[PDB]
């Protein structure tokens, strides 16, 4: 299968698959069950951001999702990358819908890897707005840009309703150099700004930055609760 | 045929197809025979490093090529990319040998693009090693990647030694968006280092940063003085 | 006297000093008399973006001002700075009113240097929010930091009133290099936004941004035309 | 007494005020008694490269110290600096010697802050070379700069010999703003390449990078295990 490490924002209590019992943020290691978690509120209709820092010395993968009001959810994991990627990867967001939705629209991303010895390999990329033909981004499944110059990962009915069934990722179109066997320091920064909006009874799926194997696709039957991410629930 | 944005350091004089009669730093538009020149004496079996900076507000194309003792040469040339580029491009290293030779090794490369605005997208990348699997780089023609940590762009033997009649590129895996009709700025700049190394009667061809269309290849027969960037010498 | 390179954003066009009769972004090189304006039209209570980009190889020293509806005004002159500033100098923002007024108001402020080879030295500063007591900035004449974020470099009233014969600047407060004679690229760039609001059919004076020797200080008297930054208008 | 936080590289066991019995890189927090430590190979007169990770999500303050051969050492510390520092602080690097001693000499040194909240305030410095005159940089007690491009921050004399009862430290200029209690994420920093030379049976004391109240000075008689950095052991 694909190796996977995500931070998922995850709207939707699936309580049967070892969510916590409210929206969430979590730190999912090769598993949709995510190896920590914290209470988030999601503010639905506002512009929220996450930050995602790997901190490859201090072995720890660390994210913080935030609204302009103040609220945030914090979650840290202690893990050593090196021992569950692969050298090479690539980076991405995901989103899914399942019989609940969810807008899944992303503003902005930016990410920063860099690999030191003591000569640095380094990658820096910030899209603060996405073209209708954006080369630098491999979408996949119902993910789109543009031209209002947003990345929608799941499908978004043009007066800007959320679709149900929908799971769509978008990966920066180079490979990443995630660590190296040599690399004193391999860390990486994440951020993204989103809007998640529903009328719905509840909002589902989330949304997640993620990092994969290069070849990585959306998992047959990954919508909804498995976030486009992973085949199963284990 | 492709479109081309390239600062050649160019060793070899080929004065029949518009070099100048020495060495030269140039800046190539859409054509091998150079806009402006400058005199550059190459330093055999030496670090050279080449800058490279577009400056969109100045309009204006500027590289340095110095090596450790100081000695430098600078070529500026005045021109508005938006006209000569497409919107989206690769960015790459090439460099060949003809009848004459020289080693064209990169033991450094690093990029930056910024289009601003109304937000900002940038890319930025660094190699200060090149892997033997160097996967966010497509390597064209004859180049291959490191040991020793290095991007050989031309043939030489695992003792050191150049070929001729060699041609090879490294561009990056991701298309780069160069310039955008919204965009206020849309600069870039790169680096990179060098060892040119020739026992030749004369060292040739050079090396080039260039910018290209996104699908760009080796035009075929751009070895020797074609620095393998164009199809002929128009 | 102080030595100042600066780009100004002059509102209030001073005929009877060399200013063109329209409000212009400039050039200035030891004088208030810019050596090139380009007509610009300050689109008044709207957020202005500045972009000011100097490299030691191209030598042109180029400023952008843009408005979010895409209206942008380009000056460029060549210049080598080398021959005007001293080695180590402060940066910074200036504003001015005299008879006629404008909220001078910054709303962000970056600015990089960089002294490349043979490796890189390098400044870089960005202030988004500006802090009530902002330790690394220092404030001179009526130059102000909020709260509300934002920097007023000339004073404001309590009825939100631009005051006349008002003049204040902000330096970062760090000494920068701005060249050295081994560096081989040396290279500054700087931006800011700002609102410019007048309610008289005359804003006056307008921003600068601007370049000095360290222990450089409001000149008497540099309210109105002299935009905080010169003596005189000679 | 200033409040300091540091991370150090001591290479003088000093048991009787906890220090562990072998060489080791330390967290120090508010003591020279180091809050968590790991055993370090100081490899004698190679240039060896610290890097110090900070951020306010996962508030690890992570430090590893690693020589090209590629041994390197490792220490983390959980803790929120928010709690220990003032909001403005300046940055610096300290080191000592006492009866025994060793060139404390630094290649280089990079800071990057930032505070994060909406999509940022920052300061980035690199020296790879130090000046004669450093006009950003406040040096104290017996640290030096330039001709050479390095900053030796204990006393070397004219025949390469280290001296004894030495302290010098390097501060940026600068105040940085290490904390904002509106920022979502804070985070710093640091990377200083070294050259630590002892001759003798044994190096002392050791360097710190080091992070203090803006009108931190030498505490007196903060010569040798005390790094420059304390007023007392305790
Ligand atoms: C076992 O019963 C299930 O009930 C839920 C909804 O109540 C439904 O889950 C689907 O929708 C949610 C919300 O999008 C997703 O999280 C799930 O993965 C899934 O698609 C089941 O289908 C069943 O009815
Ligand atoms: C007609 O004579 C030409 O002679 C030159 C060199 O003697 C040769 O040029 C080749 O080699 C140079 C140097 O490497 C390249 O720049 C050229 O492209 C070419 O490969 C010509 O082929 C002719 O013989
Ligand atoms: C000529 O006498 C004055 O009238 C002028 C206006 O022409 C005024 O100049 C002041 O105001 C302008 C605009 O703000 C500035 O550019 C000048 O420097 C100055 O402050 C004089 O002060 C007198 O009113
Ligand atoms: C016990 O008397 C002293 O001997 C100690 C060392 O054992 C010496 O300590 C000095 O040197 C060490 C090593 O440099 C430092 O860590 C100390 O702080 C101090 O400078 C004393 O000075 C006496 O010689
Ligand atoms: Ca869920
Ligand atoms: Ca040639
Ligand atoms: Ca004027
Ligand atoms: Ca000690
Ligand atoms: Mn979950
Ligand atoms: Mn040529
Ligand atoms: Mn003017
Ligand atoms: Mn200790």
């Amino acid at each position: 299968a694909d190796t996977i490490v995500a931070v998922e924002l995850d709207t939707y209590p699936n309580t049967d698959i070892g969510d916590p019992s409210y929206p969430h943020i979590g730190i999912d290691i090769k598993s949709v069950r995510s190896k920590k978690t914290a209470k988030w509120n999601m503010q639905n209709g506002k512009v929220g951001t996450a930050h995602i820092i790997y901190n490859s010395v201090g072995k720890r993968l660390s994210a913080v999702v935030s609204y302009p009001n103040g609220d945030s959810a914090t979650v840290s994991y202690d893990v050593d990358l090196d021992n569950v990627l692969p050298e090479w990867v690539r980076v991405g967001l995901s989103a899914s819908t399942g019989l609940y939705k969810e807008t899944n629209t992303i503003l902005s991303w930016s990410f920063t890897s860099k690999l030191k010895s003591n000569s640095t390999n380094a990658l820096h990329f910030v899209f603060n707005q996405f073209s209708k033909d954006q080369k630098d981004l491999i979408l996949q499944g119902d993910a789109t840009t543009g031209t209002d110059g947003n990345l929608e990962l799941t499908r978004v009915s043009s007066n800007g309703s959320p679709q149900g069934s929908s799971v769509g990722r978008a990966l920066f179109y180079a490979p990443v150099h995630i660590w190296e066997s040599s690399a004193v320091v391999a860390s990486f920064d994440a951020t993204f700004t989103f809007l998640i909006k529903s009328s719905d009874s509840h909002p589902a799926d989330g949304i997640a930055f993620f990092i994969s194997n290069i070849d990585s696709s959306i998992p047959s039957g990954s919508t909804g609760r498995l976030l486009g991410l992973f085949p199963d629930a284990n």
